[PDB]
DNA sequence: CGCCCGCTTCGGGGCAACCCTGCCAGTCTAATACAAATCCGGCAATGGAGTCAAGACCAGGTTCG
């Protein structure tokens, strides 16, 4: 956003122009997918799982 | 008078069980203009490779006077 909001124009910008959600999705997928913490979650009991 | 030999402190690299059992990681002026390379799609130089059909012939078991 700082690198964006200092090049662009001013009174043509809008928080849509200015906002790239891109690392926001990329982050938490990849946390979810290939983190040590997300485990697959291990079921062969209910009792495994809880 | 000024000047360097042993602690001493600090950096700084190596290594710390063996089988299984997994399975694929990213973004910001954007375009023209051109020349050469190269692909590629299609007739025509063939030209050689394959193919049919007839035939030449020996002679060797097989048929006849």
């Amino acid at each position: 956003v700082r690198e964006r909001m200092t090049t662009q124009d001013v009174e043509a910008i809008t928080p849509q122009t200015l906002i790239n959600i891109r690392p926001v999705v990329a982050a938490i997928k990849e946390f979810f997918g290939t983190s040590q913490l997300s485990q697959f979650m291990d079921q062969n009991n209910p009792l495994s799982g809880l």
